[PDB]
């Protein structure tokens, strides 16, 4: 049993810009309320309970490149 | 039994942008209630309750390449 | 038995624009109420109860590429 | 058995815009409720219940290329 | 048995800005409240309760790359 | 006198080629005679005497551009 | 008296190959037989006698941009 | 008088390649004779006498920019 | 008498390559007799008498740029 | 009299390559004979009599750029 594996990548993921520019985030205050009583929570448990997120996000490029190899026997 | 796997990538994923110019986010703040109350959560669990999200996402170039190989045997 | 696997990719996936503009997301607020008693999850749940959820999203360029490899044997 | 596989992609997905304009994004705010009791969710299971969406999307060319390959034996 | 894993990544993940401008992340503040009263909590569990983030993320680029190997036998 | 040469080239020589192929030069051998005397060369000669040449050329596009530009008083 | 030579030249001269494959070059070996007695040569001669060429060219591209620009008086 | 030479060359020769492939360079062997009694040369000779040549040239691109700017008086 | 030589180049020459593969130069040997009684070779005389090459080149890239830039009185 | 030499290079000749993979050189080998009886050579003579070459160059890029700048009175 012979296995060569030899993938190539010359690839690329690129951006200009010339300015991003005038960025404005300015949403009016919000209520958020949870009434729960019993959160028992176990094994493998990923929650968020009652929130309120304000998010600018604003990368000079956000570019991204994901890469995943794998080879059984 | 001979295996090659040799794939060859050249490619590529690209913008350009002259500006991206002025960008308002101004929601009116809202309201959210959640009126639960036994949350009992296992064994693998993604959760979000009663949330309330402003999100401005505004990337020079938000590219993205997601690739993947796998040889099984 | 031999196999060869040797696929070749010179593509490519992109976009240009002069500028994008003004862009104004305004929605007037709301209201988003739940009025469950038991949430009980369990293996492999994905769950949003209850939200708002006020997005822009603006890349300058948000061209994808997803490329999948597989050989079995 | 001799299985060659060797596709070959040379292949564009492209745009060109000279600028995107004016976009307005603006809902009246509305209501959403939902009144159900039990919600017990099992064995993948993927779920929203009771939710407001805002979303604007803008990308400077929002091009996808999707690839699939498989060989089995 | 003979496996050979020589993959090869002359790529890359690069974004070019001019400048980026002028950010203003000014939401009105809101209100969160959770009402819950038991929080047990065992065996790989992720929470967050009762939260209020205001987050202005601008990085001079925020390329990724992720790229992942594995052999095995 | 005023002259004002300002050519403008903004052209393009392209190819694209999924693949060359099997390409088989094999001819038969032959054979080349030359009998002379006297080879009086003079004053920029260029000459080529009794010869074989097998010759392949398999370029990836072998696209040309050539361009001359004179102006004289 | 005023020239002004201000040429402008944006051009592109390009390829793209998936594979140059297989090349077989394989003549049958041959003779080159000459004969002669004097060989006088002066003054800027240039010659080959009596050759034999194999040659096998394969560039991955083989593009050629050759110019010339000349002004005189 | 005023000349004033400011050509401008924003040019490109490019090319791109997956794979060079399989090149095979075989031919017979052969032979070359040449018989000459006097060789005279004098004065800016170049020359070649009874020669054999087997070449193999395989670039990744074997692109080529050349260029000439003369001004005179 | 002004004469201002100012060319601007902002050209490139260049190539992308995944594989080179599998060169394989192979010729049979062959066989270079070259007979004379009297070589006499004066002023700038350039010779190659009676010889025999095998020559493999293979570059990532073979790209050349060449510029020549003269100006008199 | 005003001069003014002053040309602009910002130019570039590059190259990428995955790999140059297996190159193999195995020419039979073969026989240089030459016969003579006097050789005169005088006055810049240069030469190269009876000779064998067997020459590998198998450079990651031989990316060459070549100039001249002159300027007389």
């Amino acid at each position: 049993v012979q296995i060569v594996y030899k993938p190539v990548d010359l690839s690329k993921v690129t951006s200009k810009c010339g300015s991003l520019g005038n960025i404005h985030h300015k949403p009016g205050g919000g209520q958020v309320e949870v009434k729960s009583e019993k959160l028992d929570f176990k094994d493998r448990v990923q929650s968020k309970i009652g929130s309120l997120d304000n998010i600018t996000h604003v990368p000079g490029g956000g570019n991204k490149k994901i890469e995943t190899h794998k080879l059984t026997f």
